[PDB]
């Protein structure tokens, strides 16, 4: 196994995967890593297993067709992975937190986001649709372009945006296009 967390590359208490070399922090885990289970399973074991069940999910979708899927178990863990490689860039400490706003010429968005917030609602099992995800996922970086206007700090949101985007065309099997 892997001495650094997959998601935050530090060493610390570590739980390790049965079926690959990757290991986690409790929480940097997602969902966090469960108390027995043994053997235990990461979440990039349950993805790849998925998509060896079942080859043809990783045939091309629309993404309207995604959006509307009602999160099933396959879909929330999709989502939890999804989540999980935002995380893994380093980028995403900007975005984890209750962010707080007072800066001259701007105003604070209507709806704040974190991905902390995220993090729980999907926890909770409070989001219905996949799109009710993305959603949030979205409104992160709308909101952090949005209220940093022209500071060169915006370009944190569209590099954190296309970590997203690049993870949910891949997970999702969006179909290719240019
Ligand atoms: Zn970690
Ligand atoms: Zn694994
Ligand atoms: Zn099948």
């Amino acid at each position: 196994n892997s001495n650094i967390c997959e998601v935050c590359n530090k060493w610390g208490r570590l739980f390790c995967c049965d079926t690959c070399p990757r290991s986690f922090h409790e929480h940097c885990h997602i969902p966090s890593v469960e108390a027995n289970k043994n053997p235990w399973s990461c979440i990039f074991c349950r993805i790849k297993t998925i998509q060896e069940r079942c080859p043809e999910s990783q045939s091309g979708h629309q993404e309207s067709e995604v959006l509307m899927r009602q999160m099933l178990p396959e879909e929330q863990l999709k989502c939890e992975f999804l989540l999980l490689k935002v995380y893994c860039d380093s980028k995403s400490c900007f975005f984890a937190s209750e962010p707080y706003y007072n800066r001259e010429g701007s105003q604070g968005p209507q709806k704040p986001m974190w991905l902390n917030k995220v993090k729980t609602s999907l926890n909770e099992q409070m989001y219905t649709r996949v799109e009710g995800f993305v959603q949030d996922m979205r409104l992160i970086f709308h909101n952090h372009k949005e209220f940093y206007r022209e500071d060169k700090f915006t370009r944190l949101g569209i590099q954190v945006q296309d970590i997203f985007e690049k993870n949910f065309r891949n997970i999702f099997a969006i179909q290719e296009t240019s």
